[PDB]
C-alpha cells in the first residue's frame, strides 16, 4: 500500500554476553523489500533484564546497512541488585533512506552482563518524506 | 482527514490490584469510529509506580477486540524498595486492522502490587498500509 | 514532501539543576518551517541519569508555543543510590497544530537533582490529520 508501516516482533532471544553490538535476532526490517524519504524507527524492549556482578545493564542500538544510527542503555543502581528487575527500554531514531536496505535492533553488554529477553519486543518503522 | 492520528490521554486512574489484565480507564481508541491496513500503537505510561511487599511492578498490555497483542512490565530490583520510584514504561505494537474496532491499554499487578498512575499517560495510533 | 517526518537529536547537554521546566538544548522542531491536522510527538531520552541526595530523578516535558502538553519523570528507588543508573525515558503526545509553530523537549529537577544527558536523545514528530 501507499503509507507503509513496518514491524518485526520477537518473544525471546538466546542469552548472550557481548563486548560489541550484536544483532537481536528477529528484530529486522527489510526496507528494500522504500528508497527515498525517511523512516521513524522505534526499538521497543519493554521487559529486558541483565545479570552480572558489576552494575549490570544492556546497551541497545538501531542499525542499518550503514551501522549504528542511535543507541542508549539501562543500568541498575546497585553493583549486585537484590533482584534483576525489568527495565523498560525504548529508542527512537529517524533515518534518511536515500543506501539503507534494512534496519535492525542490536544489543551489547554493560560490564560483562548477560542479556535477557523472554517476552515481547518489537522494531517498528513509519515511512514519511522530508519536509 | 486522509492520514489519521488517534490519541487518548489520562492523568490518573483509580488505584487497583488485579491478578489479570484490566482496562486502564480512558486509554481507549475507537478505531471503527479505519477497516484495512495497519495501526502502529504506542502505550506510554511515563510515570507509574507500584506498591507492594514482594518485588513490586506493573504489567501493561495493548489489547484490541481480539485480546492482548503485546505486553511487558517494569519491576523494582528490591523486595521492598526504600521508595517506589517512577519507572517510565512504553510498549509499541503494530496491528492488522482487517475484526479490530478498538485498541486499549490494560494493566495487571506483579506479585499483588497496587498499580498507580497519577500523571499524564497516553495511547496513540498511526494509520498506515501493508508494504 | 507530502508526509513529513520531523526529527532532532542531541548527544549531550550542559548539566544543570532547575526548579522549573527549561529547554533541553537542541531538542526543537520548527513546525512552521504544517498548519493543520495533528503531530504525534515522541521525546526519547534513553540514557539519562540524575545526581542528588534526596531520591534523585528528572522530569521531562513536551512543549509547544502554548506551553507543556505532556510530562512525566523517572526517579530512583533509594534516597542516595549506590550508583545513578541509566533510566530510559520516553514520552508521547499528540498535538492539534491548528497556534503551534514549534515543539521542544524540556526538563526539570526532581528534588534538586542535577540533570545528565551524555549520549543520544531525540525529539520526533509524525504529521497526520484528525480522523
Ligand atoms: C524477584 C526475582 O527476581 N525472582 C527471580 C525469579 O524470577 C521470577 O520467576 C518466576 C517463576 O518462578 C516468574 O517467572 C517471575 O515472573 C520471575 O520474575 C521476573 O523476572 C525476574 C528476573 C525479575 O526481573 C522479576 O522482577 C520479574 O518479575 C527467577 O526465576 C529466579 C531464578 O532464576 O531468581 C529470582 O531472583
Ligand atoms: C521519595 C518518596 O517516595 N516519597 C513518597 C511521597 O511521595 C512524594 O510526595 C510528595 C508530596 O509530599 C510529592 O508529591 C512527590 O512528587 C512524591 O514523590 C513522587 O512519588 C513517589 C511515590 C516516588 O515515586 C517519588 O520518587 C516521586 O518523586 C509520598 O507522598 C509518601 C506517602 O505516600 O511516601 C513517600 O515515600
Ligand atoms: C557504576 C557507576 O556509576 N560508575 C560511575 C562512573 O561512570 C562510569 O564511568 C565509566 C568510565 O570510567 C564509563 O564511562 C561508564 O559508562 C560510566 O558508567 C555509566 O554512567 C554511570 C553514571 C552509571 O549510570 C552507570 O550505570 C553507567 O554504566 C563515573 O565515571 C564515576 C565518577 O563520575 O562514578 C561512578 O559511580
Amino acid at each position: 500500500g501507499h503509507m507503509p508501516l513496518l514491524s518485526a516482533s520477537i518473544v525471546s532471544a538466546p542469552v548472550v554476553t557481548s563486548e560489541t553490538y550484536v544483532d537481536i535476532p528477529g528484530l529486522y526490517l527489510d526496507v528494500a523489500k522504500i528508497r527515498d524519504g525517511k523512516l521513524q524507527v522505534i526499538l521497543n524492549v519493554p521487559t529486558p533484564y541483565a545479570t552480572g556482578n558489576n552494575f549490570p545493564g544492556i546497551y541497545f542500538a538501531i542499525a542499518t546497512n550503514q551501522g549504528v544510527v542511535a543507541d542508549g542503555c539501562f543500568t541498575y543502581s546497585s553493583k549486585v541488585p537484590e533482584s534483576t528487575g525489568r527495565m523498560p527500554f525504548t529508542l527512537v531514531a529517524t533515518i534518511d533512506v536515500g543506501g539503507v536496505t534494512f534496519v535492525k535492533g542490536q544489543w551489547k553488554s554493560v560490564r560483562g552482563s548477560a542479556m535477557h529477553i523472554d517476552s515481547y519486543a518489537s522494531l517498528s518503522a513509519i515511512w514519511g518524506t522530508a519536509a
